């Protein structure tokens, strides 16, 4: 045991920890400390993740804080089958909370990563999305909201892959083998990309700013890349208004940042570096559709509903579990 005047934990590949933990590897790193991976000796070898938190203080304190939302998620959910990530152990450790969780593979941003940023397929899409919708539903449900909802905070359960790729001029893609996701948060709400116009203009956010970052989602699996290509936020509302469609004079009133408009539109230099990129790139929601077919169609008419501008007109998860984009899951999927 030993400690830095950052107060972080240092801790070596082939240490133990509340003897059943060895360290294999590594996995990660953050404000609050590292994330190992490590072998768990007492459950029989099989492997897990481990958020290391370790003095400081405010730290300990979210982690409790960590701990028990995800005690209260496995209390209400009996049978694992809500999608949540799942602890499967904590503890107290010279002051360093830890948190062990299930090992699962690459995260839904990797994978694409992986793949050069080839699209998943719409089925992996379809299937995806259903379980983001019920597994934000039993979230929103029980009075909790993600907020920095993104693909990387989705991971996979098995991120193995058939690769396969015929007769397409340059055929070589990766096709996971089984697509099933867990929703987890590594830990100005949202990161930029999946940000909504609320957040944008400091309006208040609840339940339906997750909805609105699912519908990036979605998108991003669907075409490989990100349907907002922006950093700053004039940039992204005017992206927003010639994807969708204008922005409802009711959230221009109310904005107190009074500065990205004029006289009730947003204002914008059609002519320079940003103005060509945004002028040759971004087309109306509906022109991105790769195929001219039922279900791509059922796809974007559920996007365009998670992508209303007005929150208290946007889609609930409720709603969407129920659209006929999801009739084509098979039985299985259904569960
Ligand atoms: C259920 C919900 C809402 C989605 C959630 C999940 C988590 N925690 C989490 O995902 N933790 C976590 C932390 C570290 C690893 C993994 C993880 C679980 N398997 C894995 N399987 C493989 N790799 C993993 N990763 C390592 C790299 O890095 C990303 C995950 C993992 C998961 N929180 C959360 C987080 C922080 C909080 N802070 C303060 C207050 C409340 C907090 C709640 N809430």
């Amino acid at each position: 045991v030993e400690d830095d005047k950052e107060g972080h934990l240092v801790c070596r590949i082939g240490d133990w920890l509340q003897e059943r933990y060895e360290i294999v590897g590594n996995l990660g790193e953050g404000t609050f400390g590292k994330v190992v991976e490590c072998l768990d000796h007492a459950r029989g070898k099989s492997q897990v993740a481990l958020k290391i938190i370790r003095n400081v203080g405010k730290y300990r304190e979210a982690a409790r804080l960590e701990i028990n939302v995800l005690k209260k998620i496995k209390e209400k959910d009996k049978e694992n089958k809500f999608l949540c990530v799942l602890m499967s152990d904590w503890f107290n450790f010279h002051g360093h909370m830890c948190i062990a969780f299930e090992l699962l593979g690459k995260n839904t941003f990797e994978f694409l990563k992986e793949n050069n940023f080839q699209p998943y397929p719409l089925p992996h899409v379809r299937h995806m999305a259903y379980q983001l919708c019920h597994a934000l539903r039993f979230l929103h449900e029980n009075q909790l909201t993600h907020t920095d909802l993104k693909p990387e905070n989705i991971l996979f359960v098995n991120s193995e892959f058939e690769t396969l790729y015929n007769e397409h001029k340059s055929c070589e893609e990766k096709s996971v083998k089984n697509t099933s996701i867990r929703v987890a948060d590594f830990g100005i709400v949202a990161t930029r990309h999946y940000r909504p116009p609320e957040v944008i203009l400091e309006l208040g956010w609840a339940q339906p700013c997750d909805v609105w970052s699912i519908g990036c989602i979605l998108f991003e699996y669907y075409r490989g890349f990100t349907l907002f290509q922006t950093h700053e936020n004039r940039e992204h509302l005017v992206m927003m208004e010639k994807i969708l469609g204008p922005i409802p004079s009711h959230m221009i009133h109310r904005t107190r940042k009074q500065k990205y408009f004029y006289k009730g539109g947003l204002v914008w230099d059609e002519n320079s570096s940003d103005g060509r990129y945004v002028k040759e790139n971004c087309k109306p929601l509906k022109s991105y559709m790769l195929q001219d077919s039922l279900e791509h169609v059922q796809l974007f008419d559920l996007m365009r509903r998670m992508l209303e501008f007005d929150p208290a007109q946007r889609i609930t998860l409720a709603e969407a579990l129920l659209h006929p984009f999801f009739a084509g899951l098979t039985p299985e999927e259904r569960s």
